[PDB]
């Protein structure tokens, strides 16, 4: 089973994903010195209708708020697409300590959490499963999330984390618009990227978005406090699941801005 343990940990992934040592993996470090300003990217749309959010769930390794994916109601579109995308799930990486915690990093810059959006492309696939196999297939808008004040827009996500302790619980988690989570401009960075963790497939173009939100030690404290052991168990906080930033292999970070 992989994890972020020593020896589950990102450093072991490439032995049953060898795609982890691929040209096209996520994150990255954005140097700001080497992005291309990008005049034919659009703005970034996202109209989410808050009645698709359906379910939160401890996956042992995080914890996912999954939406109903059967329709066009909550939707991506613009930025560096033709296509409309499918919101589906949002989760966030965070580290052991405020210093790290963050996927993505801006000129070497760490900061304390990130937030994924994740969406499928329901104009060209008619699944999630089947968009996961393209290389158009997946677009997650990524949010870093530095220290400071306490975020009242995570108080609906906290407040449903002691219902879901342990690794496997699930509960119901309705009417919600993570849109309310994104920061005033949705600015970005865009390029082609792979999901960052197991199985690392090389479907996914990233939206990171220049501004940050805010998120308080003790919200991250809240994150940390989820146990990735099954119930009755010895409790294993989850104290970290952020991968280390990857070669970008001569792939260009386009700016929108
Ligand atoms: C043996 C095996 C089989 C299936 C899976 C698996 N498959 C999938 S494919 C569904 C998918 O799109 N996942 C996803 C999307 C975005 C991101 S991120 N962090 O934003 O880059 C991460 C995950 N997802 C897993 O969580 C998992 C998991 N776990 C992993 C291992
Ligand atoms: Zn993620």
């Amino acid at each position: 089973d992989w994890g972020y343990d020593d020896k589950n940990g990102p450093e072991q992934w490439s032995k049953l994903y060898p795609i982890a040592n691929g040209n096209n993996q996520s994150p990255v470090d954005i140097k700001t010195s080497e992005t291309k300003h990008d005049t034919s990217l659009k703005p970034i749309s996202v109209s989410y209708n808050p009645a698709t959010a359906k379910e939160i769930i401890n996956v042992g390794h995080s914890f996912h708020v999954n939406f109903e994916d059967n329709d066009n109601r909550s939707v991506l579109k613009g930025g560096p697409f033709s296509d409309s995308y499918r919101l589906f799930q949002f989760h966030f990486h965070w580290g052991s300590t405020n210093e790290h915690g963050s996927e993505h990093t801006v000129d070497g810059v760490k900061y304390s959490a990130e937030l994924h959006v994740a969406h499928w492309n329901s104009a060209k696939y008619s699944s999630l499963a089947e968009a996961a196999s393209k290389a158009d297939g997946l677009a997650v808008i990524g949010v870093l999330m530095k220290v400071g004040e306490a975020n009242p827009k995570l108080q609906k996500v906290l407040d449903a984390l002691q219902a879901i302790k342990t690794k496997g619980k699930r509960a119901p988690f309705t009417n919600f618009d993570p849109s309310t989570l994104l920061p005033s401009s949705l600015d970005f960075w865009t390029y082609p990227g792979s999901l960052t963790h197991p199985p690392l497939y090389e479907s996914v173009t990233w939206i990171i978005c220049k501004e940050s939100i805010s998120v308080s030690s003790e919200q991250l404290a809240q994150f940390r406090s989820l146990l990735s052991n099954v119930e009755g168990d010895n409790a294993v906080p989850m104290q970290h699941n952020n991968r280390p930033t990857q070669p970008l292999k001569g792939r260009t970070v386009r700016a929108s801005f």
